[PDB]
């Protein structure tokens, strides 16, 4: 423990950019991510864990692995006990709302699907009206791309590929209803990914990996910004320390009570660090605890009502369709998506659907898809003392104009093909929308809400917020790239004025 200039909570996209920024302008600058650093080679020589072979390495302290959702009818079979570890992906339970999050250096972007997505400009609009929209759309979104090595695949590849048949049968069905689909940007590289197809290098994507990471093609935020920070000499990084408590102390700044941990969750040593500036990058979930426990204990008692309120899945709906006998979509599919379905034009009926791969690795003939709405319903953090956890007062019922979105999207493509859905992916109890779970938090510590309009916490001096915790709940696309996007601005702003 001592004193640091600056701290940076996580390791995450708003983390991530702060730490390469504040490195650059010169602030001595600490990360403190409670995950691992992904750099050791595991039982079969692998960092990661694939999705047919899970193991301890693939979740973040639970007893038994899970499939990912759409395919436990495939994947259970795979599934076993485990040590509880310190793996890659969190599924956080709250009472009607399964948010899964990244553990480690580089947060989401090791378990995310790299979808490299800019909003439409007439939506970011509306849902941040105080922002000027001209410097994120012209300056701040195309820094970003290119900071975090967003590539374009090639379309002739995937027209041919046997890997994105699935993409190209719901391509076909979706256009039999009048829709559209739009490629999508990604942070794997395509180039790396045709090799894989042609067996020139060692596959991941098309050998059944993602959510639990990428052993290669996937250029996570510990390739892109975080190596970055790292190479300004400014920058150093702390694994398996989780911030608990955040107080400003009596002569100034602020002083963190940090758990170093090792990788069995043994508690090794408590920390004191202290700080000028403060920087949190812990997420939607973990910015917006670390601040309604301080609020709620008394650590950061000038901390307004707004902290805690706003959150919501960005509309995350996921679904399936049965397609007919003679649309088969493929035992090979990629674990990286190509194409989306772009039904997004800001009214109540707006939905943005990834066409998403299953790693079942045989014939099924599913179709699944990861529906964007626009839902107005909002949660709010709560912090529970006795446990000392902030709770997430979310009901499942709060997602009914999201489920009610989705299923009239794909009751049109139903419609129009003859299909029907799948109702047996989600559980046993015929359900064909899955509608608790997240991928996508987003709020809780709400962009000039909880903060002014570049990220400054109310009520204090040089406390920041950077990450999905600022976005209203939804930006109609996959998250990152505006959380990236808007923490280029954020702290560019604050470098200049406060630094
Ligand atoms: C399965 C899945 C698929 C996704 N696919 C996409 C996609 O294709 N495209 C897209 O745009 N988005 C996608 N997302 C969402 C995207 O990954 C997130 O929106 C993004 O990672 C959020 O960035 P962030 O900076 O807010 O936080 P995070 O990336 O979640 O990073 C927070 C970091 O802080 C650490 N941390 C938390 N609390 C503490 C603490 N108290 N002390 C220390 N460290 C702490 C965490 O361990 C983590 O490393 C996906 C996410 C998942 C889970």
């Amino acid at each position: 423990g001592g004193y640091v200039p600056a701290v940076v909570i996580g390791t995450g996209y708003g983390a991530a950019v702060s730490a390469l920024r504040l490195g650059e302008a010169g602030v001595q600058t600490l990360m403190l991510e409670m995950g691992q650093l992904w750099n050791q080679p595991g039982p079969d020589g692998n960092i990661f864990c694939g999705m047919l072979n899970p193991d301890k390495r693939s979740s973040w302290f639970k007893n038994r692995t899970e499939a990912p959702l759409g395919s436990f009818l495939w994947l259970d079979v795979v599934n076993r006990n485990i040590d509880p570890y310190a793996g890659v992906l969190d599924r956080v339970n709250y009472d009607q709302m399964s948010v899964y999050v990244g553990r480690g250096v580089g947060g989401g972007s090791l378990v995310n699907g790299g979808m490299a997505v800019e909003p439409k400009r007439s939506y970011f609009e509306e849902i941040l009206p105080r922002v000027d929209s001209s410097e994120m759309y012209d300056r701040y979104f195309p820094r970003a791309n290119s900071m975090l090595r967003v590539n374009h695949i090639d379309t002739k590849w995937f027209e041919d590929t046997e890997w994105y048949k699935f993409a190209r049968v719901s391509r076909e069905q979706a256009g039999k209803a009048g829709l559209g689909t739009v490629f999508v940007p990604n942070v794997y590289d395509f180039g790396y990914m045709q090799r894989e197809a042609a067996g020139e290098v060692p596959k991941s994507a098309l050998a059944t990996e993602v959510i639990y990471g990428n052993n290669h093609g996937k250029q996570s935020l510990d390739k892109t910004y975080l190596a970055a920070a790292l190479g300004t000499g400014k920058v150093t990084i702390q694994t398996l320390h989780q911030v608990k408590t955040i107080r400003q102390t009596k002569d100034g700044g602020y002083a963190l009570t940090v758990e170093q941990k090792d990788t069995d969750g043994k508690l090794l040593a408590t920390k004191e660090i202290s700080c000028r500036y403060l920087f949190l990058g812990a997420g939607s979930l973990g910015s917006t605890e670390l601040l309604v426990r301080a609020r709620d204990t008394g650590t950061l008692p000038n901390l307004n009502s707004e902290v805690g309120a706003g959150w919501g899945p960005n509309g995350n709906i996921m679904t399936a369709r049965a397609n007919h006998m003679w649309n088969p979509t493929g035992a090979h599919q990629s674990s990286i998506p190509a194409l989306g379905i772009d039904a997004w034009d800001n009214s109540d009926s707006s939905v943005w659907a990834e066409i998403a791969p299953m790693p079942a690795g045989l014939e099924t003939w599913v179709s699944l898809y990861l529906a964007i709405t626009k839902n107005p319903q909002r949660g709010t953090f709560v912090y529970d003392a006795a446990t000392d956890r902030a709770k997430l007062n979310w009901t499942r019922d709060q997602n009914a104009p999201a489920v009610n979105a989705a299923k009239a999207l794909f009751d049109r493509i139903n419609k129009a093909n003859g299909t029907i859905y799948r109702y047996d992916l989600f559980g046993t109890q015929l359900k064909a929308f899955a509608d608790d779970f997240c991928y996508h938090p987003l709020g809780g510590c709400v962009l000039g809400k909880a903060t002014d309009d570049y990220g400054r916490v109310a009520g204090y001096k040089n406390l920041y917020v950077t990450d999905g915790s600022l976005i209203p709940g939804s930006v109609g696309v996959n998250p990152f790239v505006t959380i990236t996007a808007l923490a280029e601005r954020n702290v560019e702003r604050i470098i200049k004025q406060d630094v």
